[PDB]
C-alpha cells in the first residue's frame, strides 16, 4: 500500500450546540481523529435546515478530503449533499440518513428496527399471560419512529401480545408522553407495558402513571436514548429498559471509516450499523461498569 490518512482534511457538519447526543458524537470523532492524525474540524450549525445547508455548502468550497454529515433534515439537505458528492467529496452520513440515496460513501448509525425488536422482546419475555401493551410513538413519518415501531409491532404479533393503543404524538417530549399516557390509562387502565419511541416520552409517562397512584414497575415502561433521567429511572425501577445508541462510538467509527478509505481507497460497506446497548433494572450497574459501555458512551 503506502497510503496514509495523516494530514487529510475532514470536516464534520453537525447541529445543536446544546444537544447532548450530537455533542457526544463530536467528542468521539475528535478523539479518534487525533489517533488517525487527521486535520479535523467540526462545524456546528444553528438548529435550522437553511443554516446547515450554508455550513455544508461552505465547507465544500474549502475542498476538504472528506465530509461527514449528521443531517438536521433528511430531505431538505439532499440537493446540497448530492452537490458535495458530485464535486468529488467523499461523504459519510452519520446517525441519521437522507430521504434518498445521493451517492454517499456510507451511512453510519443505529439500526432503528433492531432498537424496536430489542424493546418489544424485552416486554414479550416479561409480560404476564393475558398482558397487553400500548405504544406511544413520537412524530408520525420520522424514520426513527416508524422503523422502530414497525419492528416492534412484528415482535408483538409473533409473540401473541395484543396492542391496545398505538398512538403518534407531536414530538418526543415529557409533556407529550404524559398526555398520551394519561389518556391511554383512562381507556385501558390494566395495560401491562408501554413502549415509548424515546426516553423523554417515557419520562412523561412515568409521571402519568404515578399521578394515578399506580405502583412503580407495575407497568413496564421502555424508551430509547439512555439519557440521564432514564438511567436514574431504570435504576429506581420506575422504567424497565432504555437503549443507548452509543453516540461516542458512532463518532469514532465514522472517523475510522473515513480514515481507512482515505488511506486505502477501498470502498466501505454503504450501510454500517453501529452498536446499541440495552440497560435494564437488573443489569444496569454491571453493564455500565463494563468495557463495552465505556467504548459506547465513554
Amino acid at each position: 500500500g503506502g497510503g496514509s490518512a495523516a494530514g487529510k482534511k475532514v470536516v464534520y457538519s453537525t447541529f445543536g450546540a446544546q444537544i447532548p447526543f450530537f455533542n457526544r458524537i463530536g467528542e468521539g470523532a475528535k478523539a479518534q481523529a487525533t489517533v488517525r492524525r487527521l486535520d479535523f474540524d467540526i462545524s456546528t450549525s444553528e438548529i435550522d435546515p437553511g443554516k446547515q445547508i450554508d455550513s455544508i455548502d461552505n465547507a465544500v468550497a474549502q475542498q476538504p478530503d472528506g465530509l461527514i454529515v449528521s443531517p438536521i433534515d433528511g430531505s431538505a439537505l439532499v440537493p446540497t449533499i448530492k452537490g458535495a458528492v458530485e464535486d468529488g467529496v467523499p461523504v459519510i452520513l452519520l446517525a441519521d440518513g437522507l430521504s434518498e440515496d445521493v451517492g454517499q460513501l456510507s451511512f453510519v448509525g443505529s439500526d432503528f428496527a433492531e432498537i424496536g425488536r430489542l424493546k418489544a422482546t424485552y416486554i414479550a419475555d416479561r409480560l404476564g399471560d393475558g398482558g397487553t401493551v400500548a405504544m406511544v410513538n413520537g412524530t408520525r413519518g420520522m424514520s426513527f419512529v416508524e422503523e422502530q415501531g414497525e419492528a416492534a409491532r412484528e415482535v408483538f404479533e409473533e409473540r401473541g401480545i395484543e396492542i391496545v393503543d398505538d398512538v403518534y404524538t407531536k414530538a418526543i417530549t415529557p409533556d407529550e408522553g404524559l398526555t398520551a399516557t394519561q389518556n391511554i390509562l383512562t381507556r385501558h387502565s390494566d395495560v401491562g407495558a408501554i413502549y415509548y419511541s424515546g426516553d423523554d416520552g417515557a419520562l412523561g409517562g412515568i409521571r402519568a402513571i404515578a399521578a394515578r397512584n399506580i405502583a412503580p414497575g407495575k407497568i413496564m415502561v421502555v424508551g430509547t436514548d439512555a439519557n440521564e433521567g432514564a438511567l436514574a429511572a431504570v435504576r429506581a425501577g420506575t422504567m424497565a429498559l432504555t437503549v443507548s445508541q452509543c453516540a461516542y462510538e458512532q463518532g469514532g467509527i465514522a472517523i475510522d471509516v473515513m480514515a481507512d478509505y482515505l488511506e486505502t481507497g477501498k470502498k466501505p460497506d454503504r450501510r454500517i450499523f453501529t452498536p446499541v446497548i440495552e440497560i435494564d433494572t437488573e443489569t444496569i450497574d454491571r453493564v455500565m461498569s463494563g468495557a463495552a459501555w465505556e467504548r459506547c458512551e465513554n
